C-alpha cells in the first residue's frame, strides 16, 4: 500500500526528491518529467502519485478527474491558535511589480512594453494578468501586447519567448521548468530585477523574500524593497508594503493533487512526512527539510509553514472559487469540456 511516487518537473526537482526519497526510507519514491503537463499525464496513468501545483494546473488536472488533497499553509497573523495542519489557508496575492526608476510606467501604458512571467498557464503570472489584459483590450490577441516577454511553456520562436535565457549553456530556452533562467515566481523576479523585462507577474511574498538581504543568491544580495513599485488596476504605483490594497487579485494556494482513487493514501504518508521532515519536524534541521531549497521552490514553495488538511473535502472547482474558476475559461476560450490529454 503505504508507498508514494512522487513527480518531479526538470533536474533540480529531480535531485531535492532523491534527498527526500533516500531519508524517508522509500516511503517516497520519484518519477521525473520535464513539464508540469507530462507530470499530469504520469499521474493519471498510475505511473507516479502526486505533486504540489499551482491553481492554474490544479483547473488543468481537476477536468482530468485529479483531486486536491493538501494545500501549502504559509504563516498568517490570524486564526493563530489553531495548528497549521487544520488552519484555513488565506491564498496569495498576484501583483505586478516594476522598478522605482522606471518612471510613469503605471497599469494604463503596460502595452508594447516587456514582461516577465512565471510560466504559462499559472495563476499570478499568466491567467489573472492576461485574463486581465484580454478583459481590457477586447481581443484574445493577448500575444501581442508585451512587445517581448518570458513566458516560460509558449513556443520559443515566439515574442512570449525572447527574453527567456535557458540554463548555463542557453539550452532549454523557454522551458517550464527550473532550468529556464526566469522560471517561477523567483525567476520572473530576476527577469525584473536585472532589466531584462519592464514588468513582473509574480505574488507578494516574492519581492520580500528576495530583497533587503532575505536572500543571499547573487543576482539578489544588493536588491533592495524601495527600488520596487506595484502597479494597481487604477492607475496608481505603490510601495510594495501597500499589497494589501495593490494587487491583482487573490490566488487560491499551491496544493497537493493526486488521482481521486489515491487521495486517502496519499493524504496518509504525506502527513507523517511532514511530522518528520517539515517546519517543526523530528529530523528538519538536522538531516532534511522538505520546505527548503534556498529560495528555488523546488517541490513545495520554501515559505511553506506545513500542508493543510481542505475540510469540506473540496472539489477542484470549490477548491478554486467560482471568481477563479470563470476567469481561467474566459480566458481559454482565447486558446471544450473535457480533459487536455
Ligand atoms: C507580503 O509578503 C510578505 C512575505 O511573506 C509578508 O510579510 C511577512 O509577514 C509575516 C506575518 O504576516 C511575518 O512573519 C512573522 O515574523 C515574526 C518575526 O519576524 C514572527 O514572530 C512572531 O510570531 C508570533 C506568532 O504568530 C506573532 O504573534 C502574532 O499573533 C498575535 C496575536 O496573539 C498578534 O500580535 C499582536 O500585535 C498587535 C500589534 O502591535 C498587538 O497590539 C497585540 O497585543 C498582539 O500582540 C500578531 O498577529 C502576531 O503576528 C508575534 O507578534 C511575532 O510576529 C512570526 O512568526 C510572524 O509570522 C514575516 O516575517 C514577513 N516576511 C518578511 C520577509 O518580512 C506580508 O505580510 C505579505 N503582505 C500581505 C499584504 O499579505
Ligand atoms: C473577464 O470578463 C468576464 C466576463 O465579464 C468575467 O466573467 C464574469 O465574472 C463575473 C464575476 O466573477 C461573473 O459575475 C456573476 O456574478 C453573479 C453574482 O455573484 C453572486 O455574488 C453574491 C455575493 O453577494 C453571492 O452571494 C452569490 O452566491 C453569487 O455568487 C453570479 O450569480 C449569477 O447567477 C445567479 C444564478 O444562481 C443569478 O440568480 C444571479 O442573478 C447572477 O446572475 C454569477 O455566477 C457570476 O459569478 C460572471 O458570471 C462572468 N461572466 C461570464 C460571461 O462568464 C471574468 O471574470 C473577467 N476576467 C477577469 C480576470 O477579471
Ligand atoms: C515508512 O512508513 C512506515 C509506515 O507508515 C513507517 O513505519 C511506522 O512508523 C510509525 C511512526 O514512526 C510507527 O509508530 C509504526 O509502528 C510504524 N509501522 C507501520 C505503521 O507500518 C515508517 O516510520 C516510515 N519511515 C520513514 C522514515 O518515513
Ligand atoms: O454564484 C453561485 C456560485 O456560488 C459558488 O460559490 C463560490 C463563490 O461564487 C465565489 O465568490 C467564491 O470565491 O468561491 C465559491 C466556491 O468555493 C459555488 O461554488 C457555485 O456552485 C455557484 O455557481
Ligand atoms: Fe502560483
Ligand atoms: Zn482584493
Ligand atoms: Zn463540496
Amino acid at each position: 500500500y503505504t508507498r508514494v511516487v512522487w513527480c518531479a518537473v526538470g533536474p533540480e526537482e529531480q535531485k531535492k526528491c532523491q534527498q527526500w526519497s533516500q531519508q524517508s526510507g522509500q516511503n517516497v519514491t520519484c518519477a521525473t518529467a520535464s513539464t508540469t503537463d507530462d507530470c499530469i499525464v504520469l499521474v493519471l496513468k498510475g505511473e507516479a502519485d502526486a505533486l504540489n501545483l499551482d491553481g492554474g494546473y490544479i483547473y488543468t488536472a481537476g477536468k482530468c478527474g485529479l483531486v486536491p488533497v493538501l494545500a501549502e499553509n504559509r504563516k498568517s497573523s490570524k486564526h493563530s491558535s489553531l495548528d497549521c495542519v487544520l488552519r484555513p489557508t488565506e491564498g496569495y496575492l498576484a501583483v505586478a511589480v516594476v522598478k522605482k526608476a522606471n518612471e510613469g510606467l503605471t497599469w494604463n501604458s503596460l502595452k508594447d512594453k516587456k514582461s516577465c512571467h512565471t510560466a504559462v498557464d499559472r495563476t499570478a503570472g499568466w491567467n489573472i494578468p492576461m485574463g486581465l489584459i484580454v478583459n481590457q483590450t477586447g481581443s484574445c490577441a493577448f500575444d501581442e501586447f508585451f512587445s517581448q516577454s518570458c513566458a516560460p511553456g509558449a513556443d520559443p520562436k515566439s515574442r512570449l519567448c525572447a527574453l527567456c535565457a535557458g540554463d548555463d549553456q542557453g539550452l532549454d530556452k523557454c522551458v517550464p521548468n527550473s532550468k529556464e533562467k526566469y522560471y517561477g515566481y523567483t525567476g520572473a523576479f530576476r527577469c525584473l530585477a536585472e532589466d531584462v523585462g519592464d514588468v513582473a507577474f509574480v505574488k507578494n511574498d516574492t519581492v520580500w523574500e528576495n530583497t533587503n538581504g532575505e536572500s543571499t543568491a547573487d543576482w539578489a544580495k544588493n536588491l533592495k524593497r524601495e527600488d520596487f513599485r506595484l502597479l494597481c488596476l487604477d492607475g496608481t504605483r505603490k510601495p510594495v508594503t501597500e499589497a494589501q490594497s495593490c494587487h491583482l487579485a487573490v490566488a487560491p494556494n499551491h496544493a497537493v493533487v493526486s488521482r481521486s482513487d489515491r487521495a486517502a493514501h496519499v493524504e496518509q504518508v504525506l502527513l507523517h512526512q511532514q511530522a518528520l521532515f517539515g517546519k517543526n519536524g523530528k529530523n528538519c534541521p538536522d538531516k532534511f527539510c522538505l520546505f527548503k531549497s534556498e529560495t528555488k521552490n523546488l517541490l513545495f514553495n520554501d515559505n511553506t509553514e506545513c500542508l493543510a488538511k481542505l475540510g469540506g473535502r473540496p472539489t477542484y472547482e470549490e477548491y478554486l472559487g467560482t471568481e477563479y474558476v470563470t476567469a481561467i475559461a474566459n480566458l481559454k476560450k482565447c486558446s471544450l469540456e473535457a480533459c487536455a490529454f
